[PDB]
């Protein structure tokens, strides 16, 4: 039922190294909105996922389903159902690759920190998204996709190369300071 | 306002080994409960901090306070609170760091995410961890760490290296082919 943990511990210098170069890895993260067409290696977005599935859960339900979509009939019924929610977006159709994230009903703490994991495994792999969360689609996306009443939508990635003539806004985040308050005496 | 994205790609092989390498050392973390009083580096714990701050946020919020707790009698009144309320936890004294991960108030799914990068760059450091979510206490840590009206504790991480005699429970991770569905036709 319990057994020993096994653990690799480096020296300081090499704890420093690796969270310093993890960290400037991670910073060059972006929400990117214009993805190419072009075809991702099955095995990297199997590997994305299984990162992702290391999550920890509350009580060791692992409640995440990772839908994956590729077919480009479903990926413009997806786009299409997202504008028709307004009621008051082509990288669907163009990226090769959609996942979408559907909670099994702490799960949606547990699934957004699944949903860390698989973005800085994108991150890594070097392929590129845009994190969504169309909560008010998420019935007719549900039935769209065949998924059962117990699943509910919470995250859509389109996932691919960034185009070629991708943008960003240029916004700059928080220094160190703004994010992190050490509590004294 | 909108620059040039850049972007590193890697031949598909190196996307495949990357991949497959960050799968194999994220499957490597489990939560511990046994951790160890020895100082962890204060630039280690730096490092993982703006790791997570490396996240996405809705609407570009950065909705997020990471609060450190080092001091000893304040790690055990944090621990006397999480325990007062039971109403039908030793590493919260042992670990020698906390880290409180407060949203400031889809600001709780942006949070969430910062959290998954936190226990990835954890992880990547050498460093331990069990996530807890106690929500419940939440009011009684907002004023014991003297945090403001606008801040809901979401996450404790207790931080260190595991117990010389650290265990974790004897538990398997869904395969693959458990967590993912792929949408054919
Ligand atoms: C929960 C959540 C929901 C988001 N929803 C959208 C969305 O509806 N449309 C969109 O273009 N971007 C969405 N984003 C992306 C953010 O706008 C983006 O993370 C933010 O502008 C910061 O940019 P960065 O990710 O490049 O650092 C969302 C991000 C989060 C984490
Ligand atoms: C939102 C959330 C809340 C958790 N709360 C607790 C907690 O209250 N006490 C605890 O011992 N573990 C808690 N855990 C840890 C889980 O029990 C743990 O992730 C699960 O047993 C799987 O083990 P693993 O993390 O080693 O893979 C929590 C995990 C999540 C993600």
């Amino acid at each position: 039922e319990h057994i020993p943990f096994s653990h690799t511990r480096y020296p300081e210098q090499e704890m420093r190294m690796r969270s310093q170069e993890f960290y400037e890895l991670l910073n060059k993260r972006r929400s990117v909105r214009f993805i190419s067409s072009e075809h991702v290696p099955m095995e990297v977005i199997e590997n994305v996922i299984k990162a992702a599935g290391t999550a920890p859960s509350g009580a060791h339900t692992e409640p995440w389903t990772f839908v994956v979509v590729k077919d480009p009939d479903m990926k413009h019924k997806i786009r299409e159902i997202i504008e028709e929610e307004e009621e008051i977006k082509e990288y669907l159709d163009t990226a090769p690759v959609l996942i979408l994230i559907f909670k099994q009903v702490y799960n949606e703490i547990s699934v957004s920190i699944a949903c860390g994991l698989l973005l800085a495994a994108l991150q890594n792999a070097g392929l590129v998204t845009v994190t969504t969360t169309p909560l008010n689609c998420g019935p007719r996306l549900r039935v769209l996709l065949g998924r059962p009443s117990h699943e509910k939508l919470l995250v859509l990635l389109p996932v691919g190369y960034p185009s070629r003539d991708a943008t960003v806004p240029d916004l700059k985040r928080k220094a160190l300071d703004q994010i992190m308050v050490t509590v004294h005496h």
